[PDB]
């Protein structure tokens, strides 16, 4: 509920955009890069969630992710990404549900027509009394679920401005 | 000139300090990574100017630092490569001197007790007749030679503000 309503910082973006002038496929080619970098984190962070479970590993990944987001503006993937690094720190201990986060969505027609959960994998983590880690890393599943939504919704809006798919 | 007259576009950074409330020394890392990726493409242009004199490389190296710097808001590095990226596509065929550059900076007191040819290398590319790839990489070195002035610009502005040494 401290996410961002906009899916672009539009005076992060346009700083960026601004250089197309002297290159005209600058901007464009940043994006392409992030969709992979992104894509490739997100299987990444998934096989970490699905095998060692190593919280440590989930931090580094989400770092990375958060720091490549918030350049191009995409400040509501950054947001995500900073809760699971808290949560990979266990400094958090809770996550919202995707209707609260959906919700804050300053144009919350962009939704419409869409699946908010197509994206989604099962959460495949047992319960345990004793393994000390396992709320946290389903707190992380259910961040990592918001973040494939938030790239998503990010594809559509960067989609419509540049006039492709991206 | 085109070339903007602050070292550091404050609107742009301060986005990335933002984020430094949940985690505390983030932006100041991303700093750390430019400082370091920047003095080895410094050092890999050199490389290149001295070597093999590949145009297309310098391009490549230009554009990545591009990149870097305008995400950080470290606006006059971003324009000086964009400079040598368009010198090594031959689209544009001249660069200025460091003392129209320096001069248009807003505020001339930090160049207050620096010599700004500290850092210069020697221009060892020879004015062949017959290379017409020569006159840009003269251009080039030019460049190369104000790009690693502004990085000290930068390094001098974001030590003040982080108050240490980067």
């Amino acid at each position: 509920s401290t996410i961002p309503s906009e899916i672009i910082n539009w005076t992060i973006l346009n700083e960026i955009i601004s250089m197309d002038d002297d290159d005209s496929d600058f901007s464009k080619g940043l994006i392409i890069q992030f969709i992979d970098q992104a894509q490739t984190t997100f299987a990444q962070m998934q096989r970490q969630l699905d095998g060692e479970k190593n919280l440590t590993e989930l931090d580094n990944l989400g770092h990375f992710l958060k720091g490549s987001s918030a350049a191009l503006g995409l400040q509501r993937i950054a947001w995500v990404c900073e809760r699971i690094q808290n949560l990979g720190r266990k400094m958090q201990h809770f996550f919202p549900n995707k209707t609260e986060l959906v919700n804050t969505l300053s144009d919350k027609s962009i939704i419409n027509g869409i699946n908010i959960d197509e994206d989604d994998e099962e959460i495949k983590i047992q319960v345990d009394d004793k393994d000390e880690n396992s709320i946290y890393l389903i707190l992380i599943a259910k961040a990592l679920n918001q973040s494939r939504l938030e790239f998503k919704l990010a594809r559509i809006e960067l989609s419509k401005y540049y006039n492709t798919n991206l």
